[PDB]
């Protein structure tokens, strides 16, 4: 994409902490979250949830034709429902302007205006502390690496203009297909709008990347996953290769269920929630070590700290069944699989290893608060597939009716998510 001239870009200010010392950032919104208007005047390139045909008739068009605009310094509070202030970040869920209603956000720490910062997790620490006690069911409050380029695409796609700088460049394990931008290109050729997402759709191409989600929560169940692919870094996709829902899930480059560590999927009940040992109604600090052996990763291990206390993680909870793993390795992910019944997909992209080299190469950081159209959320709170009674069918203790994106987002409009004390630096130990 080309950027537009509407309104002026804006980075919101955000301070983290890297290797013991200061460091004054900023986040930049997504551009799927942007405005796409025309470049001769103020038409929607992308209005509702379809292109426009006549600015539109094929990629090729509609990306000559076709800008993102900015978000200035008003736009993150008004438009979004987003605040800064320090180290901390605060995301809304509905945000209601006068002309148009905001659902979410996503958004990416930069390094400078032009390039998002890139974490090299490998034998680090990596901590922030979180505020997750207005999630309710259905909602999903996330802090995740993705392996996107530096720059957002601008050096490797010509018609990529707007860069990093705009947000550009997304790309997860899921291969979305939603994105409205993939390699520079407008991603308008064989768009179908959602049936049940006003402002969404899905495009020809995916934009497929390895990813390594710390956190994945509300206020009633959290997991920390880990998505190796078999492509490198930034991978734009069509066709089989996406690997998309239903028949081909398992057949394309990324592995969409990555190898996860759900503390209450694994028979934990009582260890994070309202009350819980590590207790969502008040903030909480996330510690991940990523272990390596031989300078390749073998363990990501999790601590919690909350009022002082320190909580080691959860160990799997299957006696007779599966071994206590207390963290992410390799035989935790085939062990787990077997139990649950799940395809190892994990293990076919390249496993531990592959993910190592992901993690070596360098990734972006993503925090974002959603609703899902696809599963209502069920796979991280509730039970799912919603009738499924076998080991791993059990999420959390939301209902199997919870998380209907018309109903949280008419009931739950206010909720919010706040990151804060972002930190990186060398492994500790924790007694
Ligand atoms: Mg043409
Ligand atoms: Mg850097
Ligand atoms: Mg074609």
């Amino acid at each position: 994409q080309q950027a537009g001239t509407e309104t002026e870009e804006y980075h919101l200010p955000l301070t983290w902490e890297r290797d013991g010392s200061s460091v004054s950032a900023s986040v930049v919104i997504d551009s799927n979250w942007r405005w796409t208007h025309s470049t001769e005047d103020t038409t929607n390139c992308y209005d509702g949830n379809e292109w426009d045909s006549t600015l539109c008739p094929d990629a090729d068009t509609c990306t000559e034709n076709c800008a993102i605009d900015g978000v200035d310094q008003g736009t993150w509070g008004d438009t979004y429902g987003i605040t800064a202030s320090g180290s901390k970040l605060t995301l809304s869920f509905v945000t209601e302007g006068e002309y148009s209603t905001d659902i979410g956000s996503r958004v990416f720490l930069m390094a400078d205006d032009d390039n998002y910062e890139i974490f090299n997790l490998l034998d680090k620490e990596f901590s922030f502390d979180v505020d997750a006690s207005n999630l309710p069911c259905g909602l999903n409050g996330a802090l995740y690496f993705v392996s996107m380029d530096e720059d957002g695409g601008t050096s490797k796609y010509s018609t990529n203009t707007a860069g990093a700088k705009y947000g550009t460049g997304y790309c997860d394990a899921q291969c979305p297909h939603d994105m409205k931008f993939i390699a520079g290109k407008a991603n308008s050729d064989g768009w179908t709008p959602s049936d049940n997402d006003q402002n969404a759709g899905t495009g020809e191409m995916g934009a497929c990347c390895h990813e390594m989600d710390i956190w994945e929560a509300n206020s009633q169940a959290q997991s920390y996953t880990a998505h190796v692919c078999s492509v490198d870094g930034y991978t734009p996709c069509t066709g089989t290769d996406c690997g998309d829902n239903g028949d081909d899930r398992y057949k394309g480059v990324c592995d969409k269920d990555g190898c996860d560590y759900a503390a209450y999927r694994l028979g934990q009940h009582d260890f994070y929630g309202e009350g819980g040992t590590v207790d969502s109604g008040s903030t909480l600090t996330v510690i991940t070590q990523f272990i390596t052996g031989g300078g390749g990763l073998n363990e990501i291990r999790r601590i919690y700290q909350q009022g002082g206390q320190t909580i080691q993680n959860a160990a799997v909870n299957f006696p007779g069944d599966v071994d206590p793993y207390d963290s992410i390795t390799e035989d935790f992910c085939v062990d787990i699989k077997r139990y649950f019944g799940d395809t190892n997909d994990f293990d076919a992209k390249g496993g531990m290893s592959g993910m190592s080299n992901a993690l070596k190469k360098g990734m972006v950081l993503v925090m974002s608060l959603w609703d899902d159209h696809y599963a209502n959320m069920l796979w991280l709170d509730a039970t799912y597939p919603v009738d499924s009674t076998e080991p791993g069918a059990l999420r959390g203790p939301c209902s199997t009716d919870s998380g209907d994106p018309a109903d949280v987002e008419a009931n739950f409009p206010g909720s919010t998510v706040t990151f804060s004390n972002i930190k990186i630096g060398p492994i500790q130990s924790y007694d």
